[PDB]
């Protein structure tokens, strides 16, 4: 469970292990510490609209990233560019991620 209410957005049931990797070691390692104090999951609009797959994946970054920087204001909001961008990519890979665990989740058990 986690608390949070909103205006009215849905949830996502959490990554196992959200980890970034861009092959720069600087992000790669920033990222692994910086993630005890990122999400652990998005946050996404129920729309009603068909829209397109982008729009979808983009929505959940945009939400999770706005409320995100509410949250660090109502707390004396201290943050770079950097950290924005890095709980940016991480939302973004959330459903990017998702997208590929939705295609390999298609095969039953892992062997024929």
């Amino acid at each position: 469970a986690v608390v949070g209410g909103l205006g009215g957005y849905m949830l996502g049931s959490a990554m196992s292990r959200p980890i970034i990797h861009f092959g720069s070691d600087y992000e790669d390692r920033y990222y692994r510490e910086n993630m005890h104090r990122y999400p652990n999951q998005v946050y996404y609009r129920p729309m009603d609209e068909y829209s397109n797959q982008n729009n979808f994946v983009h929505d959940c970054v945009n939400i999770t990233i706005k409320q995100h920087t509410v949250t660090t204001t109502t707390k004396g909001e201290n943050f770079t560019e950097t950290d924005v961008k890095m709980m940016e990519r991480m939302v973004e890979q959330m459903c990017i991620t998702q997208y590929e665990r939705e295609s390999q989740a298609y095969y039953q058990r892992g062997s024929s």
